[PDB]
C-alpha cells in the first residue's frame, strides 16, 4: 500500500498493544520491522514468527530504550545487519497513575525516564544513524493526555507532552538532512469514557498504527514537527 | 495503492493548481474524481482527458460552490451518475490581500464567500448525501493563514479560522453516521522567506493532495475533527 | 486597580449580559465607557445612569456594529466627544442554533455578519483611530465554540473561529504602532447541569469573571500580549 | 493595582531575572513574598531589603527546588511564620543548549531535573498546603520553547512542554479544592526581526502576567497556558 523510499524501521517496545500493530502494519507493507522486547523473548518471537508466516520480514531485538548503553548497541546491530536504519518508532512507555499528593519524587523520574529519556535517546541516536543516508522518519508515539492533560497523571502527561514538545526540537534539527520527526496523540484504544468520543468506540490499535505508518511514508514528506491526533473526536 | 472503501469523490474548484493533483492522486490511487469548474471548461476537460487516457475514471462537473442551488443540483447529478458519494474535498478558495485600513467590507465578504460559505454549503450537501449510506470522509482544505494570521490577510485568515472551526462541528455532527470531517493546513506550496521553512524548501501540490488521501482513506478512520499541518516546520 | 494609559473604551453590544458587566468593571477603573446598543435605549440608559451615580463616566451609542456605516459614524462622534479612543471590545455576538442539514445558507450569513463581519469592521476602525495616536489595545469577544466546535452550532463556530484567526492578523497590523489585538475565550457563562459535570471548576462562570480578563488584556499590564486567545471556561478546555 | 484574596507567595529561583521581577511586583500589590535562592544570598538579602525599605513584606528562604526534602522543609518553614501559604510560582529554570548529537543524557537530566521535577515538587506540595484552606493558585513559568520547539533545545523544550503538559493535570486534581494552575509562556525577554511588537519583553511584562493568574481576576481560568511574546508566535 503505502510508499516507502526506506527499507527498515525500529519499534521500541513492540512486543504487544499498540506496538505490535506498528509492526504488523509496517511489516505488511514491506518494510523489515525490528521488534524491540526488555524481558520475555516468547512473546515477541511468536509475533516475529506470525510476521514470517504471512512472507514478511522481521527481526527481535533485546533492549531497555531508557538505557543509553543498550539503545547504542541495539542500533549498531542493527546497522551491522542491514547496513543502516531508515524508520524509528518510539512507542516505549509506561504509567504509574497516582494522584499528585501521594505521589513521591521516584514515581515521577520513573515515568520521565522510561517514556521521556527513553524517546530522547532514540530521537538522538535515529538523528546520528540516519544523517549519514541523508534520510529518515521517526515517529513518537506521545497521547492526548500530553495536550489536555488528566487528573491522576501529573507524571504521564509530563513525559508524553514533553516527548511533543522535545519531537518538534529535534524536526528542526533534522531538517536540513531530510529527517522528518513528528508525533502520534492516540485517544482510548482498545487494549463510560466512550460517552465523550464522537465516533462513540474506543480506536483501535491497528487505527493507530496505520497514523504511524503515513507519517512515516514518503506521502507525509512536507510534515514534520506536526502532531497527529487519533482519538475519534475526543479532543479537537 | 492507499485504502478506500469509499468510490469517488467531489472536490471543489479542482480545475488547477493543489485542486488538480487532488484529483490526479485520488484517481491515480482507483477513485473516481469529479472535477469542478467555474467557467473555462477547456482547463477541466484538458485533465478530464489526461486522467481518462491512463486508464482512470473521472468526470467534470460546471458549479459555483459559493451558490448553494448549483452545489445542490451538482451533487444530485453525481448521486444519479454513480448512486452516491462518499467523499468531499472542498478545496475552492480565492485570495484578496490588502492591510485592513484599505480593505473594503465588499473585499472582505468576497473571501469569507468563496472560501467559507462554500465549505458550509459543502460539508452540509455531505452531511445529507452520505447519512444514508452511513459512510463518508470530508476535508477542508485550509490553511497556515487560519491557525497562525498573517499581515494583510485579515480576510483570508477570517475565512480559513472559520474553515478549521466549523470542520470540528460537522466532525461532530457526522460521527454517529461514521461520517468523518478533517482540516489540512498547508504551508507555502510551488504554484524566499523559504528562510523560515525548516525543510528548506516550498511544498509540492503532491504533498498537499497526499495528505488530504490519507485523510479520506481508510487508514484514517479514527481521526476526526482533527487539523493536519502540512507545512515543512514553518509552523509547530 | 488596573493601570490603563488610555482614557476611554467602546464595547459593542453592551447593554446586558456579558457586555454590561465589561461596562461595569472598566468604568469602575476610571475609564469612560461607550456603551453600544442597537434597538432598546431603556436598558443602556439604565446602565450608564447606574454608572454615573457610582461617580463613573459613560455614555451610550446607538449603533448595529454589522453595518460599516453605522460603526464609522459613532468612532467619529466618539472621537469628537473625547478626542480619541484608546479602547475597543468587540463583544456584538449572537447564536443561530440548528444541525447543519436543517440549517438555511441565510441562517449562516446572519451569524457571519452579526459575530464576525462586525468584528472586522471594528478591529479596521480601531485601527484608523488609533494609529494616529500610536496607541491602543482591542479585545475580540470568542467562545470556546471558536476553538473545540460544538454539535448544531457550525454557523456559529465558524463565525467565532475567524474572529479568532482575524484578530491575529489585525495583531501583526497594529503591532509597530502599538495597538494590540487579543481575543477571550470563554465557556459556559451564567448572565447547565449537563455543562457543569465536565467543569472542572464544577460552575458556570459569571460575566464579571470574563470581565476581568477583558480588562487584563486591555490594560498595561498585558503590555507584551498579541495576538493571543484566553482562555476563560473554568477548566472545560485546556 | 491587582485584587488577592490571598495573602502570600513563593517564588521558586527569585533572586534574580524574571523571578526578582516577580517579587518586586507582587510586593508592590501587598503580598507578603518568599524569596527562593539556591547559593548566593547576598543577592537575594539585597532585594529583600530593597522590598522592605519601600515598606513591602518580604523574606528569603534557601532551597533547591529539584530537591523533594528540601522543598517540603521549606514549606514548613513558611507555614509556621505566616499560618499557610496562598500562592506559588514555579520559575526556577536553567538552559543547557547543545545540539542533540553533542547532548549528553546528564545535560539531558539536568535540565529536566531543574525545570521540570521542580514545578512537579511544587506543584504536588502546593496542593497539600493550599487544600486545608479550600483556596489557591499557581503558576508554572514555562517558555515559547516548550510551545514551538527549538534547535539546540531539545532539553529545554522538553521540559517546558512537560511543565505545560502537568499543570493541566495539577489543574484538574486542584479544582475540587479551588486550587487554579496555569502556565505563562513568556517569549524573548531582556537580562527582533521576527517579534511584531518589534523588541524583547521586559521582565516586568512577564510578572505582571503572572500576577493576573494568582490574582482575583483570573479565577475562571484554570488549565490555560498565557502566552507572553509580543506576537511572536501566535
Ligand atoms: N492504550 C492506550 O489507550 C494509549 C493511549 C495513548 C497513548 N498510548 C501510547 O501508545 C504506546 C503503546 O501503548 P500500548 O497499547 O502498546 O500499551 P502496552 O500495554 O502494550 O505497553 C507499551 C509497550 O511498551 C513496552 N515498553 C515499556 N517500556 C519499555 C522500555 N523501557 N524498553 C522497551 N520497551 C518498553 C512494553 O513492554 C509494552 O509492550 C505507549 O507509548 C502508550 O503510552 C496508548
Ligand atoms: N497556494 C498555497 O500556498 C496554499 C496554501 C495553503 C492553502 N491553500 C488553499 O488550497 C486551495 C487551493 O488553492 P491553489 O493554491 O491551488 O489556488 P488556485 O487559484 O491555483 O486554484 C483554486 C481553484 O479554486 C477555484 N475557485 C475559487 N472559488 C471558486 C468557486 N466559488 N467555485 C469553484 N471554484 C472556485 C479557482 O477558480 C481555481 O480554479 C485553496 O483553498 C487555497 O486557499 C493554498
Ligand atoms: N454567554 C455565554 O455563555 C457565552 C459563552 C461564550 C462566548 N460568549 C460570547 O459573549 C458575548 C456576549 O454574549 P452574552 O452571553 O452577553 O449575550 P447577550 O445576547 O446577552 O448579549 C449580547 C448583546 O449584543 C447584542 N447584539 C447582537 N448583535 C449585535 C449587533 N450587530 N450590534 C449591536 N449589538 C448586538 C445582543 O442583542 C445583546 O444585547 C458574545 O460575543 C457571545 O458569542 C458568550
Ligand atoms: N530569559 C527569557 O527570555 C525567558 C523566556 C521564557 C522563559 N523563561 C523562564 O523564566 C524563568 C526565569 O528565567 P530568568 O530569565 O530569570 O533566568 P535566570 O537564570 O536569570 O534566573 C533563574 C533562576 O533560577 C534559579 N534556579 C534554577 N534551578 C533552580 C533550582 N533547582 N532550585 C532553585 N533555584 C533554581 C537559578 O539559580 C536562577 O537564579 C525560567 O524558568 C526560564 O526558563 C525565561
Ligand atoms: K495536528
Ligand atoms: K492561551
Amino acid at each position: 500500500a503505502m510508499q516507502f523510499t526506506g527499507k527498515n524501521v525500529l519499534i521500541t517496545g513492540a512486543s504487544k498493544g499498540i506496538g505490535a500493530e506498528i509492526a504488523k502494519t509496517l511489516a505488511s507493507m514491506g518494510l523489515k520491522v525490528w521488534i524491540n522486547y526488555r524481558s520475555n523473548a516468547e512473546v515477541a518471537d511468536a509475533l516475529k514468527n506470525e510476521l514470517e508466516e504471512k512472507g514478511y520480514k522481521a527481526a527481535v531485538i533485546k533492549f531497555d530504550a531508557a538505557s543509553e548503553s543498550d539503545f547504542i548497541e541495539a542500533i549498531q546491530t542493527i546497522v551491522q545487519s542491514d547496513g543502516g536504519l531508515s524508520y524509528l518508532v518510539n512507542n516505549a512507555g509506561v504509567v504509574r497513575d497516582k494522584l499528585a499528593i501521594k505521589m513521591k519524587t521516584e514515581d515521577f523520574h520513573h515515568v520521565i525516564d522510561n517514556n521521556l529519556t527513553s524517546a530522547f535517546i532514540g530521537c538522538r541516536e535515529a538523528l546520528k544513524v540516519m544523517s549519514k543516508s541523508r534520510f529518515g522518519s521517526v515517529v513518537n508515539v506521545a497521547s492526548i493526555i500530553g495536550e489536555r492533560g488528566n487528573m491522576g497523571q501529573t507524571n504521564y502527561s509530563a513525559s508524553k507532552g514533553g516527548m511533543i514538545a522535545m519531537s518538534k526540537s529535534f524536526a528542526y534539527e533534522g531538517a536540513l538532512r531530510n529527517i522528518r520527526f513528528n508525533s502520534v496523540t492516540p485517544g482510548f484504544i482498545e487494549t463510560d469514557y466512550v460517552k465523550n468520543i464522537p465516533l462513540n468506540r474506543l480506536g483501535s490499535a491497528k487505527e493507530v498504527a496505520e497514523a504511524v505508518a503515513f507519517l512515516l511514508s514518503d506521502h507525509s514528506s512536507y510534515i514534520t514537527g506536526e502532531t497527529l491526533k487519533v482519538n475519534g473526536g475526543l479532543y479537537m
